[PDB]
């Protein structure tokens, strides 16, 4: 059946906005015969067990979206933009278009500069490395993510400067086991880091009050090559 989905309404594409967990991958073109439109259509055939791929061919949306017919746009959830990262990524296409291009700029684009790390997601959506992830109590409802983009906040501040490496906040309970394993469990702080290379090897954060410099420094040792890891 048809990978990408139609949206029919802008409130659909507001609600991804605001409710969405993943990358919101859209396809604006002028029509259902639109040499683009399936040329995407091909792409995200490929890539339909590792993404959710949308369409419109809405003048209405993209006038909203502020983009012309024949674009492929990629834009995050609210909960993950960033002041770094432009609220959308932009690609031309066309009938010329190759396929793996578009499959290509999906995947370059997909992850947020400090996106939601989970058990759920982490081998389709964190199996680059080296990875740092930011392990504490994650929770987007009202009551809450105020205090976790406090904390995804001063993550972002050092992700914006290695762009060489994935980023990613994880819940503390959600990795409860993998935390044990780094002998992280028993530190007296609500926030901890740990890297994850490209070899298998694991790197545990000595447990410090965690502010960004604190971050900065352990990624930069990681980087030199100071660190020693886990077993």
């Amino acid at each position: 059946s048809p990978p990408s989905k139609e949206i029919l309404t802008l409130k659909q594409v507001q609600e991804f906005l605001k409710d969405g967990d993943d990358v919101v991958i859209l396809g604006v073109f002028q029509g259902v015969g639109d040499p683009g439109y399936l040329q995407y259509q091909d792409a995200a055939n490929t890539l339909r067990e590792d993404y959710k791929f949308h369409h419109t061919f809405s003048t209405e949306i993209a006038k909203f979206l502020k983009v012309s017919l024949g674009k492929l746009v990629l834009m995050q959830p609210e909960k993950f933009q960033s002041k770094y990262e432009p609220r959308m990524h932009v690609m031309d296409v066309q009938g010329s278009t190759e396929a793996s291009a578009i499959k290509d700029y999906v995947v370059k684009h997909a992850l947020p500069l400090v996106g939601h790390r989970k058990t759920s997601n982490d081998a389709k959506r964190y199996s680059k490395r080296p990875l740092v992830v930011v392990y504490y109590s994650v929770d987007f409802s009202f009551d809450y993510r105020t205090a976790t983009q406090f904390w995804r906040n001063k993550v972002l501040e050092v992700a914006k400067d290695f762009p060489e490496y994935t980023f990613a906040i994880a819940d503390e309970e959600d990795y409860a086991t993998e935390v044990k394993d780094l002998g992280l469990s028993e530190s007296g702080g609500d926030v901890n880091a740990a890297i994850l290379d490209e070899s298998g090897k694991k790197f545990a954060m000595e447990p410090e009050e965690f502010d960004s410099d604190a971050l900065r420094e352990f990624v930069m040792a990681f980087k030199k090559g100071k660190l020693k890891p886990v077993i």
